[PDB]
């Protein structure tokens, strides 16, 4: 109902500022677009794109699963399901604080809903971060245009070639741009709510 | 209606705690979503990434026959759906008690719900403990790279390579990561209910 | 509207018992989600999957149209939907018995109901039970591995090939025993109504 | 609302008997699932499905086009969106009159109703059986397995050969069946109205 | 709100005939779904139906570039979201008024809601025109079976076959009859308003 | 709630004139329905439309990639999701001053949805200018049917075939020239709210 609705949006949003009301969701919807639109396309055909220069049975395949153990377009659907898990939980939490007050008339349990804004806030500041670190550590800033292999049951060192190195270099730095952003306005929205002044008291 | 759908959900979740009314909902979801997502960009090609060093007709299906009789992306379908059942059971009893008690108003039946709810975590608890015992049995912690066959119409023994082991492996590990967790949470929340003082007494 | 959608259903099962309240829709859309998440991957390319040894123009497809002239992911979808024309009826019924009864307060009637109750269980009952024997006489029990074929224009007594022989076979035998369950249960739910006080009165 | 399309229900259908309320919303509803959830696969691949033993350039695309110059899946949906053209114009003008009925309040209009549901019956007769003509005038009652070709830039007559003739055959078959159930309760449907009492007077 | 919904439809169709009403609605329904539902089956794969003679490098692109510049699916999507235009510029005008006199209320603005609904009729009785007029421009009435084609960089004249000629020239004249009758109802709507009397006065 | 809905609509556009009512939003929709419904048709399979005359390793992806480092889906996607992030801002800053100002009642907030809506335009404005830019720099106007490469790995130069350039530089121009419209009439309504009496003064 409006009515029910409407004082459920007051309630979730009492304790913002315009940081975490307005900019982080749109942020966050941001990234979830141009996954779900763009990154098949740029990373679906990845496979077939690593041509290797032999016949030997068995080392095509030995080369391709040293060189990516795991696929961008699989870390980064871990990484936006992962990072809506704690937001899940707090707005399921306020949904029945809503309705079991509704009942009685339609303070303690104002400072309830604050605790958990911030321990919401604080989980998503970490885990943010570790992808970060993971994403650069996985794949870097750049994709190359060859590599040179030498896994068994490869016969000596062969040479194999890369498909459309450019365009997945820019989604590469375009994904870790946008992430970079939700990890800064996290942090500032934990500041704006006085993480200043307990970390020196 | 509003004032229906809010009288529903909170006799359904009247003698839960928060591990069942926020905890395992969305650990749950969290399970479906990431197979529909990821779940066929993995374990999709299967059978197209088993090659075999062979011309004989017929080897190469009797070998991938032995190898997999069940792919996991059925077993997976299949756990979550039955796992399903009961909650829908428990959920279509409770509709039908605040129907059926709103006409009249709108003790002995607030005990029934009761029963009813520690019920459907009990059968959950057998249904989730199995499937892991089986999915260890099926396929182990590892996919191999490799894999040896000596079954009619072979003649000798011949060898087999499979594609993307450590994607494969990765995944594996994750899901039954995720199911573990699903396991401990139901097995909690029996005993914040008194498990405890049923047993011993 | 809710005080609508709250009599409707409330009419709809007022003299029937939990196994057509709550079991017997829960097994049937267990039975729908099944054959629509799972069925394709099993049986989807079966007729690339026949790989008979000849290259006589014309034999190929011979031996296949002799082995399946009709496949089980047609055969199930006409089950499913023949199955759900009994019920589709009676709750048109219903929802034209409450409107034409809403407008006069909002007896002779409320046995009418229950008259259509009884003769979409009977029509149901007959209907599933055509359904396994038919199901029984076209595949059996098992897929085989192998198929011998002396249909013209095939010159002598060829042999084919067939993928996957487990996993179809798995898949075969879980149909029958979901479809196995609905049976019993409407016929249970006859019993419970009174068919044993009509047979032998 | 719903005292609003309460309203309009029971003014749709204020002049029908069950077999126009219940029978052939039913029936229709049916053959449109039927086709969209089992004709691609039936269907789909006619033009792979077709081998012709040749090699001159040209000569497989004239034998294709003179067996088949129109598709089954195209022709059957052609008939399903036109067959419901008489009842999009009926609903359409059922509801304005209740629009511009309610401001008023809240006879020569009632009978201005029933003129245009006898309308819309009767085309719908007249189309149908004009569909169920053609479709035995293009396609008859069984698929064949082969078809002798003597079309230009062919030199000689030469054979091809067709797969899955029987599927084809039962799916053609069934659509016969399911189409002329429609257009007999569509003529009983316009008998219990009166049109005996008209023809003959 | 069915309130704000009954008082909107009575006030975007108080002007209009039952030309515009219930025929003109439909008949653009009709067109729309017939394009989605056919249009991809039939035309689809027009790329490799077209089969040269040839093995010099890069002629069969060129005799394809000379034969068709521009697709009939994409020329008759782009009739179709042009045509829309002037429709959803109305409804938008519409809307805004309704609201900005409901808190008024809830003549000289009833004068502005007709010549905007003539303004509407006319640019899609020009952009309809100029349609069909490109139709037969760039397509004809036939879709031929064979091409002869002397564009560089052949080598000589040579001959390129088509696929399935009938079924495309069928639905090329279809869709040019259901066109055809759109601009017929749209001239019309505008004489029973009085085009007539504008004309010669 | 209507109630709702119709007092957020009056208070998004108060202070715009009919260009940012109705002609901006149509606009922008119909460069949305264009690119889904159309622009995989015409650009989605450009890696194989790119057949160079070659066979030694690693030349023909040398080449693609230094013809086209982005796709033109891709930085269109990007263009429409940049360009939606402004009015998306500007809609929840709305909502959140309705709901607050509400429970009040149910000037100094006048203004400040006023400044809000200068912002997003000029945004807006600089964001479609930038783009327009770009995509000159990228692509220009046509697409050519010929490209000669002399990157390393390869020997020489070589000469490479394009697949349909005419479909795909009418489909460039297009977008071009809706886009250019948006900038229009997104620069005109900044200048009806009084651009010109603040530059001068
Ligand atoms: C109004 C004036 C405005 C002026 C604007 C100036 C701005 C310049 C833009 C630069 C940019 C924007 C990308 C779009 C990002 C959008 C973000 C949204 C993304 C959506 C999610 C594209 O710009 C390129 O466009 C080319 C078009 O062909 C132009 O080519 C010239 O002109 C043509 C004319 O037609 C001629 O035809 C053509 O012959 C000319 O060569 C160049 O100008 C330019 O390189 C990116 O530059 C790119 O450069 C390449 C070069 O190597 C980089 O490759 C790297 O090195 C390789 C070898 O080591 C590796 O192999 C590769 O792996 C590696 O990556 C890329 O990485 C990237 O840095
Ligand atoms: C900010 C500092 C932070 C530091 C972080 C340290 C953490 C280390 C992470 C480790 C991890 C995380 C996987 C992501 C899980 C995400 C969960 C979400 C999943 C979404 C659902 C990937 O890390 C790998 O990344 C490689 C990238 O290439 C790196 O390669 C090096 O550096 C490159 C540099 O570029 C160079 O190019 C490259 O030459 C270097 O070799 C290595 O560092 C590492 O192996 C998993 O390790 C994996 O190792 C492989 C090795 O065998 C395992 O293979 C197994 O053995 C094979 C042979 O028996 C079998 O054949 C295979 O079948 C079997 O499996 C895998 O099983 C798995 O254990
Ligand atoms: C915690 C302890 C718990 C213990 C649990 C014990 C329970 C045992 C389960 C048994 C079951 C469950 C299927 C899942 C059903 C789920 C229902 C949901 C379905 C979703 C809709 C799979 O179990 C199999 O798993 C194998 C895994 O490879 C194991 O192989 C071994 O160990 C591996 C180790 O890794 C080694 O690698 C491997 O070398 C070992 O060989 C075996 O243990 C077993 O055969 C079905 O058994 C199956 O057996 C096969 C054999 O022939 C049947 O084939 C039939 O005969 C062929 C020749 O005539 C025909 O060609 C074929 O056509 C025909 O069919 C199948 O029909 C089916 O009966
Ligand atoms: C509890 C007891 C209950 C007893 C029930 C008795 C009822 C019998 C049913 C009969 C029916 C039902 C189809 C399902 C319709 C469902 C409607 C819903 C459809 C969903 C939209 C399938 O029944 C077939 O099933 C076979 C299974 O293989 C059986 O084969 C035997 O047993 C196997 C055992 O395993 C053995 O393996 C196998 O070796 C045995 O040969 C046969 O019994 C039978 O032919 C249709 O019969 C079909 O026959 C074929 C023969 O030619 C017709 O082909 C026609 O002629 C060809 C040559 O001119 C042309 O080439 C072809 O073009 C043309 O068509 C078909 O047209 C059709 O008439
Ligand atoms: C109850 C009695 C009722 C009697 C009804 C009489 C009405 C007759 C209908 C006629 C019609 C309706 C199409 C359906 C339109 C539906 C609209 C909805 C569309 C959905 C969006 C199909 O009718 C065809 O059906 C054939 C079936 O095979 C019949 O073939 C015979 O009988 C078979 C028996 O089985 C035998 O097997 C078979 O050997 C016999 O040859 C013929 O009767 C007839 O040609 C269209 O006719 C078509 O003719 C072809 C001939 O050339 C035209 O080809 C043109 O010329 C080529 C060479 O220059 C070019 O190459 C080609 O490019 C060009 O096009 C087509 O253009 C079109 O005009
Ligand atoms: C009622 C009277 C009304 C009269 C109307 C007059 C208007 C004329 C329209 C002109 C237009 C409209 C495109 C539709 C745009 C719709 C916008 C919506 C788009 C949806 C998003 C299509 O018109 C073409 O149609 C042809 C049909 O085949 C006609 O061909 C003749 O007649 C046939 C008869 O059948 C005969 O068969 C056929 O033999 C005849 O040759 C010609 O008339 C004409 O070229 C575009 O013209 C196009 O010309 C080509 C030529 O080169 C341009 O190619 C360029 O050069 C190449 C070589 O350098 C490059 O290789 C290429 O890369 C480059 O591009 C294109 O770029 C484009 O400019």
């Amino acid at each position: 109902c409006g009515r029910f609705l409407r004082r459920l949006l007051a309630e979730e949003s009492r304790r913002s500022t315009p940081v975490g009301r307005l900019l982080l969701p749109v942020l966050l919807g941001f990234r979830l677009v141009l996954l779900a639109a763009s990154g098949p396309g740029v990373y679906g055909d990845e496979q077939s794109e690593f041509v290797c220069h032999t016949q030997q049975p068995g080392c095509k395949a030995a080369c391709f699963d040293a060189f990516h153990p795991l696929s961008p377009l699989r870390f980064w659907v871990f990484q936006v399901i992962l990072v809506a898990v704690p937001s899940a939980l707090y707005m399921g939490f306020t949904l029945y604080h809503v309705i079991w007050h509704w009942e009685l008339s339609g303070g303690a349990g104002s400072l309830r809903l604050l605790w958990a804004y911030v321990a919401q806030l604080g989980a998503r500041l970490v885990l943010e971060g570790a992808a970060l670190g993971l994403q650069y550590h996985l794949y870097g800033f750049q994709m190359p245009s060859s590599f040179a292999c030498r896994r068994e049951p490869c016969l000596g060192s062969i040479t194999c070639n890369l498909s459309r190195p450019s365009e997945k270099t820019i989604f590469l730095k375009t994904m870790f741009g946008v992430s970079g952003f939700c990890l800064l306005f996290t942090f500032l929205e934990l500041v704006l709510l006085g993480l200043g002044r307990w970390w020196r008291t």
